[PDB]
């Protein structure tokens, strides 16, 4: 679990969302996992405007924070589970790195702020959903 609150906005894993999410919604997309709601009490992260490949992510299974290097954000395909059919993840960066289920929502962060979120894990590979572009989060 985990979230980004950045101004009066909480990002989550679209998956992990709540129905209190849901019910003050400001933007989803099913293909990047992710959904904004919005926040009674301002949030203290700062969203990263960059193009870093290497940052530092937590991962709740370890109770650790690891340096970590990524890919650019890309469409991945994502093998099926509870939660979507094996499908192409748009905007997700890769790392090798340890993420089990429970890890979704850490956040990966680089010298310029927040980079993105914890979306896939399995492997020895943690998968990133970015949110560098999505520009309208600072205002
Ligand atoms: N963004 C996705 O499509 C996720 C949705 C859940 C499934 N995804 C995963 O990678 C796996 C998974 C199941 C439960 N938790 N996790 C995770 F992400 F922590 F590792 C490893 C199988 C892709
Ligand atoms: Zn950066």
């Amino acid at each position: 679990s985990g979230a980004i609150y950045v101004g009066n906005y909480r990002v989550v894993n679209r998956h992990l969302a709540t129905h209190n999410d849901w019910a003050n919604l400001v933007w989803e997309d099913s293909s990047r996992d992710l959904l904004v709601s919005s926040t009674t009490a301002q949030g203290c992260d700062t969203i990263a405007r960059c193009d870093c490949q290497t940052g530092v992510y937590y991962c709740s299974s370890r109770r650790k924070h690891y340096p970590v290097s990524f890919s650019k954000p890309s469409l991945i395909f994502v093998e099926a589970s509870e939660y979507y059919p094996a499908r192409y993840q748009s905007h997700l960066m890769l790392a090798v790195g340890h993420s089990e289920p429970g890890d979704c929502g850490g956040i990966l962060r680089c010298q310029h702020g927040v980079v993105g979120i914890v979306s896939t894990g399995g492997n020895g590979l943690v998968g990133f959903a970015d949110v560098r572009d999505l520009l309208w989060l600072d205002e």
